């Protein structure tokens, strides 16, 4: 909507409080005109038509609990925004500073976020396995690189290009936790993910197989549930990017870590530069050593770090 920029304040899912970017117009609207051609946030009111109405509050406050999903799916846009800004000078998922629209409170009970190919859509979960999802900036930040991904590589949900799809997300989820530097780890979902459970999560990147992930390629899952397993197979590249930024030894495999912004760099332009809609693992590794060839040099640790890490997730 045509209206002025002004700035709100409201409380996010884990009630804490935070300062949004709104649109003045009669009413105050989810609508940041900082941030490229804009960040848009929607009512999908407990049903599955998509996008609901741009969202409208009366006096610029978001202090009900009604709000606090809208309030967080609109904030954590923004700093993923700004992540792929100022790290790694891309505007939006598309480059050319497309609007980013996101709708909360999708069906009922739904425990579950998506990109649907045109916008994020997040549900409030059933107070049991789930609280609102976007009070997790990582796993708004997921769902946004999946924007990037479609936008980029282009690689198909199914079987292993779809495992890559996933662990991207996971990783520059991750990444995008690190960069707002609130308690951040390697778990994916763990502030909304089993109110009554503390400590848990949905995925271990530092290691899948706390949660029955594979963590090898020699335990790939190979049937057709999950799409061929997208989110099971994973479980492998996001214990390769683990060990490339953190370092260890896995099955016997020691490998020097080089560091979150050197992990950053290198898939980033993997992403944006080598892989293809079908890539696979093995090409995923080739895209990730020329990746880091093409910043640090052909004989550099970061391509050495790399080259191990592939070797202990067993990807040749
Ligand atoms: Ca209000
Ligand atoms: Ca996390
Ligand atoms: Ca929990
Ligand atoms: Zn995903």
């Amino acid at each position: 909507i045509t209206g002025t920029s002004t700035v709100g304040v409201g409380r996010g899912v884990l009630g804490d409080q935070k300062n949004i970017n709104t649109t003045y117009s009669t009413y105050y609207y989810l609508q940041d005109n900082t941030r490229g051609n804009g960040i848009f946030t929607y009512d999908a009111k407990y049903r599955t038509t998509l996008p609901g109405s741009l969202w409208a509050d009366a006096d610029n406050q978001f202090f009900a609990s009604y709000d606090a999903p809208a309030v967080d799916a609109h904030y954590y846009a923004g700093v993923t925004y700004d992540y792929y800004k100022n790290v790694h000078n891309r505007l939006s998922y598309d480059g050319n500073n497309a609007a980013i629209r996101s709708s909360v409170h999708y069906s009922q009970g739904y425990n579950n976020a998506f990109w649907n190919g045109s916008q994020m859509v997040y549900g409030d979960g059933d107070g049991q396995t789930f609280i609102p999802l976007s009070g997790g900036i990582d796993v708004v930040a997921h769902e946004l690189t999946h924007a990037v991904t479609d936008y980029t590589a282009g690689l198909i949900y199914q079987n292993e290009s779809g495992a890559i799809n996933e662990a991207i997300s996971d990783i520059f989820g991750t990444l995008v936790e690190f960069y707002a530097n609130k308690n951040p780890d390697w778990e994916i979902g763990e502030d909304v993910y089993t109110p009554g459970i503390s400590g848990d999560s949905l995925r271990s990147m530092s290691d899948p197989a706390k949660y029955g992930d594979p963590d090898h390629y020699s335990k790939r899952y190979t049937g057709t549930q999950d799409n061929g397993g997208v989110h099971i197979n994973s479980g492998i590249i996001n214990k390769a990017a683990y060990l490339i930024s953190q370092g260890g030894t896995h099955y016997g495999v020691s490998v020097v870590g080089i560091g979150r912004d050197k992990l950053g760099k290198i898939f980033y332009r993997a992403l944006t530069q080598y892989l293809t809609p079908t890539s696979n693992f093995s090409q995923l590794r080739a895209a990730a050593v020329q990746s880091a060839t093409d910043l640090y040099g052909s004989t550099s640790q970061e391509v050495a770090s790399v080259k191990q890490a592939f070797d202990a997730v067993g990807v040749k």
